[PDB]
């Protein structure tokens, strides 16, 4: 077997959890963005692979460099606009690149708050949703841009079923028009090829219609028939509220709360105590598009 | 080396003997109406029997399943609902001492899921959540027969960050010591806070957690316009135990851990460019820490 | 915004991480297979989501129950066997099935020996690299079937550089002819539609081949010029010597480990002591097919 | 509430996962040992907390240039020498030490076979049980030495129950004589103060005697009445055959295996499928000392 009797289907390399802190000063007032770079390119020859030369390979070392060059000498507005400012820095400089992905997740510092006073220089870790974006582009083709938000854990404890499913010999879940809604959430959606707008406002606008659609109104909720359902409603209230969204993709890591039967303890437990299964869970996931955005590609 | 050609229970003493159940996890449910309430816990009870009959002898006539030590939990939580963890720790340590002669001691730990009501546009919702770990709420309860019921709280998993106000000088130099003196860092910590309330159990469990861990994030910061100099780890742990203790007479020992990580302000020179603590790069690993224990001279010497 | 202005693209869902044990007796001597199976199915509509009707939605938790059911009356002769047959099982008994795909990892069991000796009854968890494939099939498509081995960590002490790479402005790095090549490995390879041997025995196969093509001969050893390189050795050592696989996929992901620079506290590290970098990490990627299979997939 | 009204009951400081890997060349035959190192101390001062002044502090960064280069100099016969090496050099070097503690635990390389030949420099990560150790020493107190293994995970399919125990209103176990024995041990072990033995050949020994009283014999195995019965026949089977063990701690994580109940399915599973439980668990912990160590400490 000889390089004549193969293909190369697929070759990929990069630089991995590439970690900083951008640091920003205004007189005594600091601002941070930390973040973790992932940014992989595809070469337009495997010679590395092929043959055991190096002459076009671009180590990984000087991905790492160029990141951390581009971060200092343009700061970071935003990470969609750091990811665009890195596959565009790969493509017009290296004619041995065929293809470049950046992926980046901010670390979630949020500023301290003492009595409702923003500190000028002292921060708190608060996990609640990680945002990420990723940009890619193939050699003279459209610059496409996604952002998101992963590791979103949103709970209701009521307004919520799951009834009519298809029984079979097999099937012994019962029928439920009450029950926990606890589900871990990612969520990715395209801009394509528009940048002209604020990333941290519209970032921020989907963040609030992914919360508000989950909940439905503060004083009555809204009833979900499905977890596949909510991911619907979820979808299209970013359509319709975030003209920029042109392609959102959601998963829903559902955990079911088990009611759990206490009568051979000697007492009745009336939706009182609930235990989770972690494990195994369910998991479902959709991918919606504007009509207009699919046909004019 | 040996006379046996092997040990018998005559020749060994058992130091200490320990068992339970681990990672009892449950949400507690309360409806006033329409609104919603949320208590979701993960608990860890250990008991010491009195014998040790299940180990030596291989006897279990007095073992209390740890399906039992479950069972328990849950039936409490049902019956008595859950105010602050701190008091359900409580309850489950004097079931199992007024209950079971053949225990000598029990250690209740309970850590809170960190649920948040979802708010729109400042409306609290009736029975939405959000998980937001902005570090984890603890306690622990315990209890040797005839001693007293002792109650701990604490914070884990609590990672603070100030970009100035940080340096480390005037430490000790030798031939393996390469650091240089700095006036200006970044001062990253994860802490570890635990502290004993000893045997007080009258006060709002809830309002004292809130107002330590109040303490612990100012203490960390200095004021909100200007901050506050930390000259090392060390002493930054210090003002954080100090400002508890001045202002939480309930708190009577408090230990904190503080995991640091550096962040190294990258040399670019080489990449032709001059980095004035622009671009920082955070090592993880090795990690240096510092922990220390104050307690109350007066709570000390009456025990 | 209505349904008329939006298309569906993908609808996918099914039960993740069904962890059991399949424990089989031939007298006194214990056999256990422990795996994590998930299991995906894509449905012909999409009314749950749309319109509020579960009509054809399958639950996640009859899916559990069937994989439970298929090892209970089946056993796992081997975990792609029982992939397939999980994969058939939905094909042929619900048509509203368009496509399935199933994901089965091994727990990394080993029977304890004392002194070459083996227990008939007690095991030890050795995770030395996890085992494990994928079953996927379209409505009157292909029942194709991969296996693989992820979390795969192997290291040689010498042998190894990076030399004669691109170098422009912001290229720092050092030509190495010396170095340690430490890898993270996750290798993925299709047999297609071939379903006739002995599944055990070829995993086996390529797994020896993996860690010959890595180290090379065991008096000598084999320079390696790139991490993408020693990818290739491995690749092409699979395919030289396993008929049986058609496509391969290797993901390398190395940790340089650096020969600390001591002269500032007075000695000399002549390749003694070396420290890993986890983060960041470079990583490789390929995947190679036969002209002859890919072809005959026109 | 000043200086004055508190005590400092405890200080302690130090580096944390401080990861190398040590290289030895014998010719062409390489040799590694990687491991990860915390060293903490406590000083007899405590300025650097109470007064803002950090003069005696040995700063963290100087611990692990200490650790690297006690590395380079002494190479490491075994993790425990270079535990006691490294407790000896802040004990005889710095008078501001009042305790030292050295945890270390190896990364599991195994050196590659390729036809029965030993590899002369290629590996591979078999993580069959984490081996570590722990020095320590007290200003004017001995240098004490414990040795460990830790996140060791061991099954026996049958010859397990737990039957007779205390009944209470609270109380739904059923009593079983046949069901999976399922274990995460952590084992640490004390030598006190006895240096004389070669550390390697003793901690193997240790493991041996774990696996045996774990699983008894090959052809027949050994009934366990309780997770708590099988901790003692390990530690007694330790004592009784490794004189050089003064104390020894077992930790046993367990995890029921549920035998599901498929009644409903339209099948019955006769011990044949099984689910773990992994959450909540159940654990048990003794340390067992030797009489004549614990008098011997008057
Ligand atoms: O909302 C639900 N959708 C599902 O697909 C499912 N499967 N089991 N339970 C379920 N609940
Ligand atoms: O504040 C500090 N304390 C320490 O103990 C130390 N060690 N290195 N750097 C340090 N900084
Ligand atoms: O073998 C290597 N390949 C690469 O792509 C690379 N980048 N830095 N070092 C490297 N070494
Ligand atoms: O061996 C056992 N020991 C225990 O203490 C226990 N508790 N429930 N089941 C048990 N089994
Ligand atoms: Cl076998
Ligand atoms: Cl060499």
């Amino acid at each position: 077997v000889t390089i004549k009797d193969i293909e190369v289907l697929n070759c990929e390399y990069g630089k991995n959890t590439i970690k900083f802190l951008r640091l920003h000063r205004e007189g005594k007032k600091h601002f941070v963005k930390e973040v973790e770079v992932c940014t992989h390119l595809r070469l337009t020859s495997a010679h590395e692979y092929l043959d055991g030369n190096n002459s076009f390979v671009i180590p990984t070392d000087t991905i790492k460099n160029i990141v951390l060059v581009l971060a200092k000498k343009n700061g970071i507005s935003s990470i969609e606009q750091f990811a665009i400012d890195i596959c565009k820095h790969f493509m017009t400089t290296f004619c041995q690149v065929a293809y470049v992905k950046t992926y980046i997740q901010e670390v979630p510092w949020q500023r301290q708050y003492q009595n409702g006073v923003p500190h000028i220089h002292s921060f708190i870790l608060v996990p609640d949703g990680i945002r990420f974006c990723e940009a890619e582009q193939c050699r003279n083709g459209p610059l496409v841009v996604c952002a998101g938000i992963k590791d979103l854990k949103l709970m209701k404890t009521t307004q919520s079923g799951f009834e009519g499913f298809y029984r079979n010999e097999h099937t012994t879940l019962p029928e439920r028009n009450d029950r926990i809604l606890c589900g871990e959430f990612f969520c990715k959606w395209s801009y394509g090829e528009c940048r002209d707008f604020d990333f941290d406002c519209i970032w921020s606008k989907v963040r609030e219609c992914i919360l508000e659609a989950f909940s439905g109104p503060p004083d009555c909720g809204e009833y979900s028939p499905s977890y596949q359902r909510t991911v619907n409603c979820i979808q299209m209230c970013v359509l319709s509220r975030v003209p920029q969204v042109q392609v959102i993709e959601v998963i829903l890591n559902n955990n079911f709360y088990n009611v759990v039967d206490m009568k051979a303890l000697g007492c009745t437990n009336d939706k009182e105590v609930l235990v989770p299964v972690e494990t195994p869970y369910g998991s479902c996931a959709c991918t919606l598009g504007r009509k207009k955005y699919l046909e004019a590609q």
